[PDB]
């Protein structure tokens, strides 16, 4: 299987087929330019209502000096540089002013239209310091925290958002408020952890994609996206700033009493690292797309720059564990049973990975280590890892995850690590570890983090976002980078011997 | 020792007391204030003579509202957040504009002011914008070929340059143009090769420190630092950007015709990697802090992703050797003799690192696959104590250097991948290719440039640099590091079915 969807993974948030409201969505014909679609809000925002618009070519509406640099823009296939366009929207003799925004996808050619007459405005003094000074912060980070630290002050100053935290993801996508900026009206969520389950999983890979995204307001009413006939197929927003988002979002927002709000992906190898994200806890927030951009742009910088400071690293031990096995392979190399020559040496091989147990199943024939007891356990622990894949160095700091009968002995109090000696798959090398006891802080219960309606089959988010005091159990300590390369590397040399043994016949 | 000075790693070029003069250079005592050096072409770019200057505390010819914020802003302790510094300068009635560039280096407070051209709202969004769009094209840069062209477009879009080229050192220190954006007209500099000369070593090494450097006029007037007496200790200027360049350099880009130089490190595993080099091939070029160190900016992040983006390199050989690894992998288990599983798909075997032979010696006894060196292959078969093997892969492009026998058999094997299949080093696969004529475009005559004066004991660069053709004999084809991956790969998996099959007999 591996993936194994909940029910919150099932919805699809990209093609809900409304929009926002605050600004209009049209999709153009290529090369006709001509509305094929466009969301019914269009009167109210542009002055005529969807049927007038479905069917004309654009350079009806557009004021006609502004016709031609617009149009020359529209058909450039260099279009998410070219971003934002000046728009102007001319109804029988009145201008108004939009920031056009385009991109294609999947084959369509969509124009979305923000209101930039009646603003917000950033006085550019700001907006200048903030993408200059800001990039020249960032890169002067001593280590992870200032990187953060830097990033949700220069956000939160450039956008004036009450609160701007740094959310940070771990191997099972739990979140994190690993750095925070807000003024004093917000209470602080620096801490608190939250569950995968508060940003699914198709958001998440939504989210891969489309790196930015703002909802100005949690109050609004949809706005259909008309066409006209022959293209009812629901069109894909996954690339829209104004696609609605899932209302059961909106009221989690409204249970977390935040009133707009606002995240940037953070990628490090192209998977998805962390979040940047924005709340206003009372009052709308309509950010300009130049100053969404520029946010935008300071997490691409930050992104661009975890790999340098996160290797704030540990590269000692590394030089040691190197050490142990130049050590450890020197004993198998000699004896000519380097199985027994192996346990032997008890503290290289336990401190190789860092372990505090370990055991070798060879032609036979168990013999233990260090301090795993195990033993009748220790015999369903064996076979169960003969059978479907444990091929090559098996890791897991939960063995309860895959083996449910661990939570039975110490746990991953005797944490795994293991491999097999060859391919045959019946002489493994194991590895245990003590437990990491934990008392990990929620915002609000973890197992109450989905409540349900009547009567209805329909999930509410949580209620409470109050601190909510764990205590974990069964996971252990994480398997460090360097700790499973060294696994391998016994793996490669304990090889080596064995077949130099054979040779020597 | 390792290196190796000629005669160029002696002048001290980070201490020559003087600047380049378009610009001045201070020096301020601390705690803040009062002045006590000063270059003596003040008056041309400030107004007041350097004898006025000297001694007097900074604040006195500032304008008044500006004189917090500053004298705040040079003693913070992190100053390289901060550079540009708004320095308004107040000679008579005017007010003069500049950028202050500040930093201490062996305690000492160093402002050099650029004059700086006010930073206006339309022009600069779009500075911003050509930033964010080049980040992601390095982002999303494939391979090294494409990391590279970017980034030379890119430095060339922001600075106006003639040329921008990636100048990419070798295991001698020598130089090779490796990517290029210019304007046409100027000649191409793509493909070149440069003696390890140009650049001597206490120049590289002040480029591992400092990776920026801008010589916006090759014909120029060395402004002197002056100073006050009880202060003359020669004046370390190596983090300047006014340090006033060695002259023999000048005279290097004179004679290359380049009126206008810029220059930004690129660092790979802490080692100077190459360069990011731009020449203006007639006018001046006269950079803006900020663009210039937007720049650096992205060198940085061109150097991080070095490694990533030079591993994807080949990504369709790499596929091709996967899939042939995979035949091979199979082969081995319709034979029970593994060694002949090789030696049926021998076109396999051969073009799996582009070799044209091969030698099998398995179990004292030795098969050959293609065209080989005679049967006293038993040569290079012995041949090897130190480094040889040991494990894994060794090779070469020059075997006649490590030994020298193969002078003999050259225009069949005169490059050697070899690998030892166990520790007992009993068994090797071996493969060969033949001599490659290779053609090498040196910038002429590269046994020139180590050249003299009169000949009086002063050093001068060379005159001509049009292609000059070397000719380097006795070598093969390069081996590409994918077919070393190819065959460490294959190594390991001979081992698991050289083990697998004894074993289990
Ligand atoms: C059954 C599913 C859901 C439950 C239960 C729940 O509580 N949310 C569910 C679904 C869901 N979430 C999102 C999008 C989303 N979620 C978050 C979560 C956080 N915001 C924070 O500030 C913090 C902690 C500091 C967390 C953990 C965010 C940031 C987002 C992005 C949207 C935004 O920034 O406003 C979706 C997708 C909505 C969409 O249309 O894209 C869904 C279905
Ligand atoms: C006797 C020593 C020298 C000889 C001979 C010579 O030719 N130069 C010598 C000394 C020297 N050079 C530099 C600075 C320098 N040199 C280069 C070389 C190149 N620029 C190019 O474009 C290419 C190839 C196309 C080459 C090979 C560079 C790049 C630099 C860096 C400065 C810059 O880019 O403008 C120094 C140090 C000078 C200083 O004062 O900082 C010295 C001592």
């Amino acid at each position: 299987q591996e993936v194994d969807l909940t029910n919150c993974d099932r919805e699809p948030i990209h093609i809900p087929g409304a929009i926002q409201p605050h600004g209009v969505l049209l999709v153009l014909s290529e090369p006709g330019l001509v509305l094929t679609h466009a969301s019914e809000n269009a009167p109210a925002v542009l002055g005529n209502s969807a049927e007038q618009l479905l069917g004309a070519p654009l350079g009806h509406f557009i004021e006609p000096s502004v016709r031609e640099p617009l149009e020359a823009d529209l058909r450039s296939a260099r279009l998410k540089q070219l971003n934002p366009l000046k728009v102007v929207w001319r109804v029988d003799g009145v201008d108004r002013f939009f920031d056009g925004i385009a991109h294609r996808h999947q084959g369509r050619l969509i124009l979305e239209l923000e209101p930039s007459s009646h603003r917000e405005a950033v006085p550019f003094l700001s907006f200048f310091h903030a993408v200059r000074d800001g990039l020249s912060r960032l890169r002067d980070a001593r280590d992870l925290q200032e990187l953060c630290e830097a990033v949700v002050q220069e956000v939160r100053g450039l956008t004036g958002f009450d609160r701007a935290i740094i959310y940070r993801f771990d191997a099972e996508w739990n979140g994190s408020v690993i750095a925070e900026a807000r003024d004093a009206r917000a209470d602080p969520y620096l801490g608190l952890h939250f569950p995968a389950s508060d940003i699914p999983r198709q958001a998440r890979e939504l989210y891969q994609l489309n790196w930015l995204r703002i909802i100005p307001t949690i109050d609004y009413q949809p706005a259909r996206v008309r066409a006209l006939p022959g293209h009812g197929e629901p069109l894909d927003l996954s690339f829209s700033v104004l696609r609605s988002v899932s209302p059961i979002h909106l009221e989690y927002l409204h249970n977390m009493g935040v009133q707009a709000s606002m995240s940037i992906s953070l990628m490090k190898d192209g998977k998805l690292w962390g979040l940047i994200s924005c709340h206003q806890v009372s009052g709308t927030r309509y950010v300009p797309y130049e100053v969404r951009t520029a946010c935008e742009f300071l997490g691409e910088v930050m992104s661009s720059l975890l790999a340098a400071k996160e290797g704030n690293e540990d590269y000692d031990q590394r030089i040691r564990a190197k050490s142990i096995h130049a050590a450890l392979l020197e004993r198998m190399a000699r004896e000519v049973d380097f199985v027994s020559g192996l346990a032997s040496q008890e503290s290289g091989l336990l401190e190789l990975v860092h372990a505090h147990g370990a055991a070798i199943h060879f032609h036979g024939r168990t013999t233990v280590l260090g301090q795993a007891p195990s033993d009748e356990a220790l015999t369903g622990l064996i076979e169960w890892l003969g059978s479907r894949t444990g091929e090559g160095v098996f890791c897991t700091d939960r063995l309860a995850r895959e083996y449910p009968e661990a939570q039975a002995f110490q746990e991953v109090a005797a944490g795994l690590m293991a491999f097999s000696m060859s391919r045959g798959r019946n002489n493994f090398v194991l590895w245990f570890r003590p437990e990491a006891v934990q008392t990990v802080n929620w915002s609000g219960n973890p197992t109450k983090a989905v409540e349900f309606d009547q009567g209805g089959p329909r999930l509410h988010p949580r209620k409470s976002f109050e601190l909510w005091k764990e205590t974990v159990r069964g996971r252990c300590l994480p398997w460090k980078a360097y700790e499973v390369e060294a696994a391998s590397e016994l793996r490669r040399s304990i090889i080596d011997v064995a077949l130099q043994r054979s040779e020597e016949l």
